[PDB]
């Protein structure tokens, strides 16, 4: 039943997922004046050159672009991380208007949307084992602002038509996620959680400083997707973001 509506929204998740009120919930507001540079942070290694995308799926709250994670084809290493983390999927969160949609905020600023590249710690063997551990997952988060089109995104935008409703999927091979990165890999990092139920506290968040630009036309096509299944009454897929959660006992570090 969970979702983003008035009766099943984030305000309600704690009832079925008590960890929602936990000590290391995501997302959070990034107070730039309180984040601290950490010169001990090693440089971030994004190695997506052999990434193998497979499929795109409308899961009822967003769409996932899924990848083959049977081997070390696309990985995240270095930065705050120990070991190797394999890309399993990416998705977005976006708003009903350009003034909202991101999950993380920067000095309370909300971007139009946010891209999450989800990776799991290969020493745990699979994703399911990984989300039983405090260092199981690493998510690369990238803000989207509305401006010029992102060429690298257009392929995704153009398949949306075919996965309009919940549980629809389409073939999605040969997509290169490198085309969704900004120039700079400067980041902020903190320990957190999934921002969707079950809200497991297993994530090392790495949030890039530099947003990517996407066109209004591109984001408009995101807002034409549906939460609902086929034949059901249309509920447009918008505002599928969880607001900022309390930082509690956590420090956000800057790589720059
Ligand atoms: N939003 S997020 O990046 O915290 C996130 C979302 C999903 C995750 C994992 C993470 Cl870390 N897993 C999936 C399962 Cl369907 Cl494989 N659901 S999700 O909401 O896309
Ligand atoms: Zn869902
Ligand atoms: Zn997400």
């Amino acid at each position: 039943h969970w979702g983003y509506g008035k009766h099943n929204g984030p305000e309600h998740w704690h009832k079925d997922f008590p960890i929602a009120k936990g000590e290391r919930q995501s997302p959070v507001d990034i107070d730039t004046h309180t984040a601290k540079y950490d010169p001990s942070l090693k440089p971030l290694s994004v190695s997506y050159d052999q990434a193998t995308s497979l499929r795109i799926l409308n899961n009822g709250h967003a769409f996932n672009v899924e990848f083959d994670d049977s081997q070390d084809k696309a990985v995240l290493k270095g930065g705050p991380l120990d070991g190797t983390y394999r890309l399993i999927q990416f998705h977005f969160h976006w708003g009903s208007l350009d003034g909202q949609g991101s999950e993380h905020t920067v000095d309370k600023k909300k971007y139009a949307a946010e891209l999450h590249l989800v990776h799991w710690n290969t020493k745990y063997g699979d994703f399911g084992k990984a989300v039983q551990q405090p260092d199981g997952l690493a998510v690369l988060g990238i803000f989207l602002k509305v401006g010029s089109a992102k060429p690298g995104l257009q392929k995704v935008v153009d398949v949306l038509d075919s996965i309009k409703t919940k549980g629809k999927s389409a073939d999605f091979t040969n997509f290169d996620p490198r085309g969704l990165l900004p120039e700079s890999l400067d980041y902020w990092t903190y320990p957190g959680s999934l921002t969707t139920p079950p809200l497991l506290e297993c994530v090392t968040w790495i949030v890039l400083k530099e947003p990517i630009s996407v066109s209004s036309e591109q984001v408009l096509k995101f807002r034409k997707l549906n939460f609902n299944g086929e034949g059901e009454p249309e509920e447009l897929m918008v505002d599928n973001w969880r607001p900022a959660q309390p930082l509690k006992n956590r420090q956000i570090k800057a790589s720059f």
